[PDB]
């Protein structure tokens, strides 16, 4: 199911993820923006790479969990993708896993950052969409 592109839509705030060519991530309700082309792809289980067609740049999370875009797919870009019961995907930083820091946005379409998400919350739960 990551055989062709599509979009993350966030339902707190009815945002798609957006990965902006200056590098910074947030959200837009726009669905015809077109940096919200996203293609997932797994190298290993339960694992995905989330990358901008538009940019080519790959999702990533910092160490103060803040989303931007990186030029390289490395250890920064992984995320455990989860399909959780009430049919949402969550997405939880590899690298910060121990610490439950989930990809998210605010219903300003902000990153919520890492170290302020967590389950429960509707900045987490994220619908994967067709492009078009």
């Amino acid at each position: 199911n990551y055989k062709k592109p599509k979009l993350l839509y966030c339902s707190n705030g009815g945002h798609f993820l957006r990965i902006n060519p200056n590098g910074t991530v947030d959200g837009t309700r726009d669905r015809s923006d077109q940096h919200i082309q996203l293609q997932l792809s797994a190298e290993s289980v339960g694992e995905v790479y989330i990358k901008s067609t538009e940019t080519g740049q790959y999702l990533a999370m910092d160490t103060d969990g803040l989303l931007y875009g990186s030029q390289t797919p490395n250890e920064e870009c992984l995320f455990l993708e989860r399909l959780e019961e009430n049919g949402y995907n969550t997405y939880i930083s590899k690298k910060h896993a121990e610490k439950n820091w989930f990809v998210g946005l605010k219903k300003n379409g902000s990153c919520k950052r890492g170290p302020r998400t967590h389950y429960g919350q509707k900045a987490i739960l994220f619908l994967p969409l067709p492009v078009s």
